[PDB]
């Protein structure tokens, strides 16, 4: 059922990470495509879905293709009324199947709209732990209007409050070493997300936020988050 907590060995190190944490930072600040009852009208490979979703900001893209686990997730979703929530990026990020108003890319994300909202339609704020050096030193509160949420919307909030509140990421680096995001279902099952780079000298933001790709929800109302980080070397 439950993963298990990470092992001391394998969290990521930002130590040993040599690109630029910069390109980890933009994935989470103030940066994630938004829609409400879109359904999809392409598909690229088997177990995507593309929408026509328009950047209100900045204007960047009018197509958005979201990758899945698999072909089932795809099916699934394929004619359904969904809202979508989740962070973008367009380093190798490739449509066409011959050569099939810009585009971008993201994975999982998506909702179905009907029976997902609340009732009274409020809005549900979910407590977010933080814990350095294995002390809880703040907690604050992030919202969705989802009843069912997906984990990548939870995260992708809390990562953006993190950022400016305690400087998860900045442009060279991050003043932790390790950290990683843990979700705790009513249920008793437990999962988490490694928030640091693979090691190396090239950060590959396509690959990092596959992770994304099972599309997880969680209820909004009774799930609990932990965010663990370590300054440990210094
Ligand atoms: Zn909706």
């Amino acid at each position: 059922e439950s993963q298990p907590d990470p092992t001391p060995d394998e969290l990521h190190k930002s130590s040993e990470f040599t690109g630029t944490m910069g390109n980890m930072k933009y994935l989470y600040d103030d940066h994630y495509v938004s829609a409400t009852k879109v359904m999809s009208v392409d598909k690229f490979l088997a177990h995507d879905l593309i929408y026509n979703i328009s950047d209100k900001k900045l204007k960047n893209y009018d197509k958005v293709k979201t990758e899945l686990l698999n072909e089932d997730l795809a099916k699934k979703y394929k004619d359904e009324v969904v809202d979508v929530y989740g962070s973008n990026y367009y380093v190798n990020c490739y449509f066409s199947s011959k050569d099939n108003g810009g585009k971008t890319c993201m994975y999982g994300g998506i909702t179905k709209h009907e029976g997902n909202h609340f009732d009274n339609g409020n809005l549900q704020n979910v407590l977010i732990r933080v814990y350095e050096n294995k002390r809880n030193t703040i907690s604050f509160e992030v919202q969705t209007d989802k009843k069912s949420v997906t984990a990548q919307e939870l995260d992708i909030k809390a990562r953006n409050f993190l950022i400016n509140k305690k400087n998860l990421y900045e442009f060279n680096s991050s003043p932790y070493e390790t950290g990683y995001i843990k979700f705790i279902e009513n249920n008793g099952n437990t999962f988490w997300y490694d928030m640091m780079p693979a090691p190396g000298d090239k950060f590959d933001q396509s690959k990092y936020l596959m992770m994304y790709n099972d599309n997880k929800t969680v209820d909004s109302k009774s799930v609990k988050i932990e965010v663990h980080l370590t300054t440990k070397n210094g």
